[PDB]
């Protein structure tokens, strides 16, 4: 308020409004989440008995040095909304305006962004957090370091190992068990979301558009994509959940072996 300078609107949406800010007391760069009361709908509680959104507790629960998440910094309430202030990395893009403008990315490119990203979903589940809106929406990256956060907690839930029966985050990246009987289990979903995720990064587009295709699972590939790599995505694609990898699994695949630094990555590709 008197704390931090508010810059120019960033986006709106689903999520709220997001504004670029700065924090007056170091000039630290933040954005600035506005989340309206009556479009939260899980609840959640501080170890004190104050009543905040479930993004609070969730962004709560993963915030650390540990780069690949965004880090909340502080958060605001007021009457009919709560306002989250984010770890602002400077300059940045998101994944999706990235791909939008480059196509469909090298394959060693996909490889140091998608490890990335399982690193980042990695450190969310071990900290008892389930994203479930994982998508290059949702991804910033830092060019000048290379880095990528995960961002956007809005849809997310605690990590638990018995079925989901409600699910608010994008349809065109959520498992055919969703889309079929309204069920599905947390970490299998995920892995489902990271195959539409990769097939994104490698061809420029997500591979589904309408329920039908995502029922029937066939991935046909529209751009030269190596067989290791879409060996790997048709396995993430599973139609049944046990059939998908792991993310040991993932890591552990020959498409992902040798994986740039981010600050290589960089170096090579965005600067
Ligand atoms: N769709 C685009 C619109 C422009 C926007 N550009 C920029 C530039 N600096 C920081 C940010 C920025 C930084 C942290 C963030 O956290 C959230 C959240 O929901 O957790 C959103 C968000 C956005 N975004 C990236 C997303």
């Amino acid at each position: 308020e008197s704390q931090y300078q508010v810059g120019p609107l960033l986006g709106s949406g689903g999520f709220g409004s997001v504004y670029s800010g700065i924090r007056v007391s170091d000039n630290l760069p933040v954005a600035i989440k506005h989340v309206e009361k009556d479009r939260i709908s899980d609840w959640g509680e501080l170890p004190n008995g104050t009543r905040v959104p479930m993004e609070v507790v969730l962004l709560k629960k993963v915030s650390s040095g540990f780069s690949g998440v965004i880090r909340l910094l502080d958060w605001f309430e007021r009457p009919d909304s709560f306002v989250l202030i984010l770890e602002r990395p400077e300059p940045v893009q998101d994944l999706f305006d990235f791909i939008t403008e480059r196509g469909a990315l090298q394959e060693e490119l996909a490889r140091s962004f998608f490890w990335q990203v399982l690193e980042a979903v990695r450190h969310c589940h071990n900290c008892g957090v389930l994203h479930r809106d994982i998508k290059d929406e949702n991804i910033l990256i830092d060019l000048n370091r290379g880095e990528l956060k995960l961002i956007d907690f809005g849809s997310g839930a605690l990590l638990k190992d018995t079925v989901y029966t409600d699910f608010d985050g994008t349809r065109v990246y959520s498992p055919p068990e969703w889309i079929r009987y309204h069920r599905y289990h947390g970490r299998s979903a995920a892995v489902w979301s990271l195959g539409i995720l990769l097939y994104d990064m490698v061809c420029g587009d997500i591979p589904f558009e309408h329920d039908e295709e995502i029922i029937r699972g066939q991935v046909f590939f529209r751009q030269r994509v190596s067989s290791e790599c879409q060996h790997l995505i048709r396995w993430c694609l599973a139609l049944r959940p046990s059939d998908r990898p792991t993310f040991e699994e993932i890591q552990n695949h020959p498409w992902m072996q040798d994986v740039l630094l981010p600050q290589e990555t960089a170096e090579i590709h965005l600067h």
